[PDB]
């Protein structure tokens, strides 16, 4: 699972060749080239670096705070260019600038899950078999290789690209970060952080679950849909929604539609025990896993279609 072939070996080698000619990060450096969406507290614009003509991501936080906050901030962001992997997006440098943090990053063009699935309508099985790899390699990386866990695995914070490749992003680093923002969704928490206990990545394999699940379906799974929906497929307040997690039977897929090995896949992420809930070992050697790993499905293919990259 941490071994890499040559293809995803000469790729990673080819981001950092061209990070190391980049340099330090500067305001003015940038040009706007479209709004790629308003994510977690601050927007995302697609620009280019112009001196070194790379095309970058960079979400804008607006932050009113002093030089001592900021700039720890910004070392704690650094141990984002120690992050290397295949299933991580590349990080170019963060930096402040007139009340608002910069973070630039490296440009996703087939975007997040979130707006993949509101163009597809729903993804299929296949391949959201190739999402569930990318997923538990990248929770992988980040325990085995910085002892990190994601803290906010989202369908908004899984990006992809016309390559085939899936990379996760907006993993907690910065503690000083969220204490300055304090914002985003907790639909997708576990029910034992919900509730304040001992929470570790089996937290993370819930809301990949949920998120699969979501995905799956074309809706969020929460609270389930009804027999005539399900039929026509194939308001809670937040507060509402988050007291259902911890206090119903967590969602399933619908019966007939989906294999069984899916079905038993995403069951085993959503186990609200955190102890009888599966690993990130178990996982990666779980039938639905082992199958979409031998299946050749041409990720890159079916989302340029889906989403019209011409
Ligand atoms: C650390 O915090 C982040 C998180 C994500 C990105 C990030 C977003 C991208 C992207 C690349 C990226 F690195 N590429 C294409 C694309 N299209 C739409 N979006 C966003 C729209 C709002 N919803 C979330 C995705 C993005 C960045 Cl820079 C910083
Ligand atoms: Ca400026
Ligand atoms: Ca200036
Ligand atoms: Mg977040």
């Amino acid at each position: 699972e941490l071994e890499l072939d040559e293809q995803q070996r000469k790729r990673l080698e080819a981001f950092l060749t061209q990070k190391q000619k980049v340099g330090e990060l500067k305001d003015d450096d940038f040009e706007k080239i479209s709004e790629l969406g308003a994510g977690n507290g601050g927007v995302v614009f697609k620009v280019s670096h112009k001196p070194s003509g790379l095309v970058m991501a960079r979400k804008l936080i607006h932050l009113e705070i002093k030089p001592a906050i900021r700039n720890q901030i910004i070392r704690e962001l650094q141990v984002l260019h120690e992050c290397n992997s295949p299933y991580i997006v590349g990080f170019y440098g963060a930096f402040y600038s007139d009340g608002e943090i910069s973070i630039c990053m490296e440009h996703m063009d087939g975007g997040s899950l979130d707006q993949v699935l509101k163009k597809a309508g729903r993804i299929p099985e296949q391949i959201l078999g190739k999402v569930s790899i990318a997923v538990i390699k990248g929770l992988t990386y980040l325990r085995e290789k910085h002892k990190i866990m994601h803290r906010d695995v989202k369908p908004s914070n899984i990006l992809v690209n016309s390559r085939g490749e899936i990379k996760l992003c907006d993993f907690g680093v910065s503690g000083q970060l969220i204490d300055s923002m304090a914002v985003g969704t907790r639909s997708y928490m576990s029910p034992e952080r919900l509730q304040g206990t001992h929470y570790s990545v089996q937290s993370d394999i819930w809301s990949m679950g949920l998120s699969l699940v979501e995905m799956a379906v074309g809706r969020y799974p929460i609270p389930p849909p009804d027999a005539k929906e399900l039929e026509l497929m194939f308001p809670m307040a937040i507060f509402e929604l988050l007291d259902y997690i911890v206090n119903e039977p967590p969602p399933k897929l619908p019966s007939g539609v989906f294999s069984l090995e899916f079905q038993d896949f995403v069951n085993k992420c959503l186990i609200k025990n955190p102890a009888e809930r599966a690993d990130l070992k178990q996982l990666m050697v779980h039938a639905f896993i082992k199958r979409s790993d031998a299946e050749e499905v041409d990720f890159a293919g079916w989302l340029c279609s889906t989403i019209g990259l011409n």
